[PDB]
Formats: C-alpha cells, structure tokens, sequence
C-alpha cells in the first residue's frame, strides 16, 4: 500500500505520474521529474528504464526539487519499493577484491568515512547478511547512491556502480 508521485516541475507543479507497484518504464509518461511525493514507504527511483543508471532512495515524504534526494539531473524513468524488515539486526561485510576475496570487514554500524574506519578506499565485494544498507560515492553519505537490498554482490556491477569507489555506507531504518 506505498505509492510514489512524480511531478515534471518543481513543487509539485506540472504533469504527473504515480506508481503504487514497481514501475519498470515511465519514460513515455513524463519529460522529466522535478519534484516526487513518496507514501507509505521507502522506494528507489532510476534515472533510466528498467532500473538503470543513477538510482537515489527516497523515505517518505515530500521532495520539491531534485537536490533533495541528491540527484544529478532531471531524469528518471523507472521505481521500485523498498521492503524493509522491521526493525532487526543489520550486518554487512566488505571485501577488499571481487568475489569476496582479498581483506574481509564485518559491521552493524554506519560508516561515514571507510578510510578511516576500514583503511580502503574501495569495496569490490559485499555481501549483505541481515538488512538493508546503501553504499555511498562519498564520505558522510553523499554523492552516488547504490541500494542494497539483496545478499552476495560479486563486483560492483551487481549494485549499479561502475567503480568500487564507496566512501560511507549506512543502513536503512
């Protein structure tokens, strides 16, 4: 019962169109997305069809123009709804190389800076054990955004980035 609106302008302004399932294809319906309105719940929107490209996750609310889900432009094309365990335990690890191998760390915390935290510059592997969590291209969760909602990811290809450049990561709750 989560549905997500929107709108081509700012404000809530302009043509419109909503999605109360996942939404593979949008781009026939509107130009352009410059202002959302999210209910029920949590959803990721992707900048092309089929969940590609830049992807941003937005809780509930209201977003009058794309700054505030940090988007890169005015273009989106396909949503899906993020489902969200109630309230658990978290726990990721992070692998140095691809096909988790290489180096290993294991948390349940938020980590605004790896650098300092994990000394890596970069994740080439993951593998989410309880949870869900979102990678970010920068520290202090800022930048590119990769959601990660299912279990193992092999290379970063898995999670939608074309480089294992990943500065802060935190979970969803």
């Amino acid at each position: 019962g989560t549905k997500i609106t929107f709108y081509e302008d700012k404000d809530f302004e302009g043509r419109r169109y909503d999605c109360d399932c996942d939404c593979a294809d949008f781009h026939t319906y509107l130009s352009r997305c410059n202002s959302i309105k999210v209910e029920g719940g949590t959803w990721a929107v992707y900048e092309r069809p089929d969940f590609a490209g830049y992807m941003y996750i937005l809780p509930e609310g209201e977003y009058p123009e794309y700054e505030r889900w940090m988007g890169l432009n005015d273009r989106l094309s396909s949503c899906r709804a993020v489902h969200l365990p109630s309230g658990g335990e978290y726990k990721i690890q992070i692998f140095e190389k691809g096909d988790f191998s290489g180096e290993m760390y294991e948390t349940t915390e938020d980590c605004p800076s790896i650098m300092e935290e994990f000394h890596m510059r970069e994740i080439h592997s993951c593998k989410v054990l309880e949870g869900v969590w979102i990678f970010y291209e920068l520290p202090d969760y800022r930048g590119r955004q990769y959601l990660l909602d299912k279990k193992e990811y092999r290379k970063p290809i898995d999670w939608g980035a074309a480089s294992p450049a990943v500065q802060s990561f935190r979970r969803i709750v």
